[PDB]
């Protein structure tokens, strides 16, 4: 009956994990079997690389019926080690009716080397306003963060981003901070 | 007798404090007389405005003799208004038989409104390694900083520069830190 999908394309599992397949997390408004026992599914997942800084999704309402998705939590549990994860869409909207990414970013502060906990709470509601679907309750993702080292250092009191550029003060740029 | 000169052109020191004409420093090898009585003449400057992020000094040797420069002391005593100021020069060279131009760079921080005190430390010696010209002893100088407002605000756990630039982590880029 359903015409909700969401997915990670094959392209994305393969730099994620090594099998480039699609990972089906909802098919036709269900959630995939593998997200039914969520603990059990969680502890196979590893914390996410420091390579990946971002993980794409993708999404659609594949039928005429109109639905709803909202972003109640984006929230690092370890502001230290990484800012709070961001989405490249606004955090109301409707499901497209085409198949669309929606880009989940992972913002590694650069100034400590660890593993941040971090929340991605969203729900999805049918044009009756009610929630059909939803990350399964008190759901925590981590990701792997690294301490920045520029090559040759960031100078002028300026900071190594996780990048690999210096984020040059007033008046200041380059690549470590020197011209005017 | 004589051949070193040091001073502040015309152009910047209008900038600095509204006079077009060259600020004398040092005059075939002699401190001006404005320097001789360092504290009274201290007491005249205020501190560096914030919309001023670096100074330049012009010097040279004009004559056959050779001399010296050496920055002993290039430091912040407010390291969380501004970091160490700086030079675009090396810490030990030669002072140039052409007239050229040193730049004093006054890198604040961006995330205190405040007057940070600093030193610059730099001495002049003859090829018999006699120390003939220096800072005054004890001399400190002072520059003001502000708060970085950047428009709209650094996402992504991004910090905003003096410069009214977005200073972007890990995989992102952009005016705000938005993109991949
Ligand atoms: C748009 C973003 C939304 C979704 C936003 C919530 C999640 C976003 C958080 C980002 C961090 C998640 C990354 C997890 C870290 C990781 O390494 O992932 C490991 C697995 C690798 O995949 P795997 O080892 O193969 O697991 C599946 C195996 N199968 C079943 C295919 C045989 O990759 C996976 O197993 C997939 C993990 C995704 C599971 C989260 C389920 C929550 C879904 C909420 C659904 C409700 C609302 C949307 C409905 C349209
Ligand atoms: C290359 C950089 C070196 C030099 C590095 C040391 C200093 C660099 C520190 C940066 C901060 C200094 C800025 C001071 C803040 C300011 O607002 O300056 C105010 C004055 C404005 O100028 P003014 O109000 O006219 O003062 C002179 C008035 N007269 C005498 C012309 C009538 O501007 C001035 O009065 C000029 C200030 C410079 C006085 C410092 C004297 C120390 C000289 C050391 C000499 C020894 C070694 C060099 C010899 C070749
Ligand atoms: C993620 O999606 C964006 C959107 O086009 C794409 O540019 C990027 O290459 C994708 N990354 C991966 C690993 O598939
Ligand atoms: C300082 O010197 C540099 C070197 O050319 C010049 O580009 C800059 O415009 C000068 N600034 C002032 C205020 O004179
Ligand atoms: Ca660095
Ligand atoms: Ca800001």
């Amino acid at each position: 009956t359903g015409s909700l999908y969401l997915w990670i394309d094959a392209h994305q599992a393969r730099v994620l994990i090594g099998f480039e397949e699609d990972i089906l997390i909802v098919s036709e408004g269900k959630m995939a079997p593998f997200t039914h026992d969520f603990r059990k599914a969680q502890q196979r997942w590893p914390a996410i690389p420091v390579n990946i800084h971002s993980m794409n999704f993708t999404w659609q309402a594949a039928g005429q019926a109109e639905y709803f998705y909202e972003f109640l939590s984006l929230r690092s549990l370890d502001k230290g080690i990484m800012a709070d994860p961001t989405v490249n869409v606004p955090l109301l909207g409707t499901v497209p009716h085409k198949a669309s990414v929606v880009q989940v970013g992972f913002p590694c502060l650069g100034k400590q080397d660890g593993v941040a906990a971090f929340e991605v709470d969203v729900i999805v509601m049918n044009s009756e306003g009610n929630t059909i679907l939803k990350t399964p309750q008190n759901a925590i993702f981590f990701k792997t963060c690294q301490q920045a080292e520029c090559p040759g250092g960031c100078r002028n009191g300026g900071f190594c981003n996780e990048r690999r550029i210096c984020e040059c003060p007033d008046g200041f740029h380059g690549p470590h901070c020197e011209g005017t």
